[PDB]
């Protein structure tokens, strides 16, 4: 089902969902796991590289997830031309190293050759181990 999520670009995500999660409800992600979203965007630019980009908060210390696909052209059709939309399947690899943090959130973020693609960030969000 389809995760709740705030686009932080400008309306460009037309949805992410999650194959786990139920969105308004809390996620647990499960460090070492894969977890798997796809973002519908608008290219609000031309580009002939993007990058996804997944930034996990701890309630308190913001953390980088690496181990994740730093060319989302692998899953989507670059270059990504302004006006058309892309649907990139990526399965961003959690790092063992997500500390069971109360409450998480992650960031989803694409950035082609002229500044951020797209953009969303998830506010319930919890980390298990």
């Amino acid at each position: 089902d389809q995760v709740d999520v705030k686009d932080c670009a400008n309306n460009e995500i037309k949805k992410v969902m999650v194959d786990g999660c139920h969105g308004s409800d809390p996620c647990i992600i499960h460090r070492g796991k894969p977890f798997t979203l796809e973002a519908l965007f608008d290219a609000n630019q031309n580009t002939k590289t993007a990058k996804i980009e997944i930034k996990a908060s701890l309630d308190g210390l913001e953390i980088d997830v690496p181990g994740i696909d730093t060319n989302a052209c692998h899953f989507v059709k670059c270059p990504l031309v302004k006006g058309q939309q892309y649907d990139i399947k990526y399965t961003w690899n959690v790092p063992k190293i997500a500390p069971k943090s109360e409450n998480v959130v992650v960031t989803v973020k694409l950035i082609g050759d002229n500044g951020v693609l797209a953009c969303a960030i998830a506010t319930h969000g919890k980390i298990r181990d």
